[PDB]
């Protein structure tokens, strides 16, 4: 019916209601190390996040969401395989319900915890809207969580989760640093292809970061609490939440780094 990510609405239903889903630069893909090309033209990423205003934390019943203010270049990504400025509209994830898979990108196979999105758009389209019609519309900064250390800087970000347990739920979340979600080397991978829920609009520039963050087992079991339902409906814990790796096709993918 409406799609999700259950056996009788899930990815292998989505083209139905969304034909491009067996387009010719879909996402997530698995990222072959061996095969991906060094490309010395590749410039170092620009993440300028010091000015960033998250406005709200919310459940869209298929992850959650922390929305920014981008009515203003405050928080943008720029260089890397970019031309021009790309402002921060929000940052999700998709998840597991165990540890050994949640990731939609995979690196020789291997599937991560976790993965965190920071989705940009283009600002020579003006809006996200005009944005997801061009096939230079969106650039996603992926980042893969696994399972060891807590990260710090994600705890804010768990302890509000238990208010937005249902699809519709919102809460205030200002003044959260997405700097305190990064790693340390922004070396990366990059590919043309496409949003990985519906619509699946092919307008992504995907910059996937080689380095995971680690991220505590307390920490991921608080996203596993989540609940795709909505509150009065019967309960369906928000996990697996990801598409798996798609063809890869008439693609290439390159690395920033030897
Ligand atoms: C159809 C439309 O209006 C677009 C504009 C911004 C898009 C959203 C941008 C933020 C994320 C990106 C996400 O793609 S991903 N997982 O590759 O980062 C698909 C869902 C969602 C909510 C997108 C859904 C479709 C949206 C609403
Ligand atoms: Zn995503």
């Amino acid at each position: 019916h409406h799609w999700g990510y259950g056996k009788h609405n899930g990815p292998e239903h989505w083209h139905k209601d969304f034909p491009i889903a067996k387009g010719e630069r879909q996402s997530p893909v698995d990222i072959d190390t061996h095969t991906a090309k060094y490309d010395p033209s590749l410039k170092p990423l620009s993440v300028s996040y010091d000015q960033a205003t998250s406005l709200r934390i919310l459940n869209n019943g298929h992850s959650f969401q922390v929305t920014f203010d981008d009515s203003q270049d405050k928080a943008v990504l720029k260089g890397g395989p970019l031309d021009g400025t790309y402002r921060l509209l929000q940052f999700h994830f998709h998840w597991g319900s165990l540890d050994g898979q949640g990731s939609e990108h995979t690196v020789d196979k291997k599937k991560y915890a976790a993965e965190l999105h920071l989705v940009h758009w283009n600002t020579k389209y003006g809006d996200v809207g005009k944005a997801v019609q061009q096939p230079d519309g969106l650039a996603v900064l992926g980042i893969f969580l696994k399972v060891g250390s807590a990260k710090p800087g994600l705890q804010k970000v768990v302890d509000v989760l238990d208010s937005i347990k249902t699809e519709g739920k919102s809460a205030d979340f200002t003044n959260f640093d997405p700097r305190g979600l990064l790693p340390e080397s922004l070396d990366y991978w990059t590919y043309p292809g496409s949003l990985t829920t519906p619509p699946l609009a092919e307008c992504v520039t995907w910059i996937v970061l080689k380095e995971p963050i680690s991220v505590s087992s307390e920490q991921v079991l608080k996203f596993r609490k989540l609940n795709f339902n909505g509150e009065g409906e019967p309960e369906e814990l928000m996990v697996d939440n990801w598409r798996p790796a798609q063809p890869l096709k008439n693609r290439q993918i390159k690395a920033s780094f030897k």
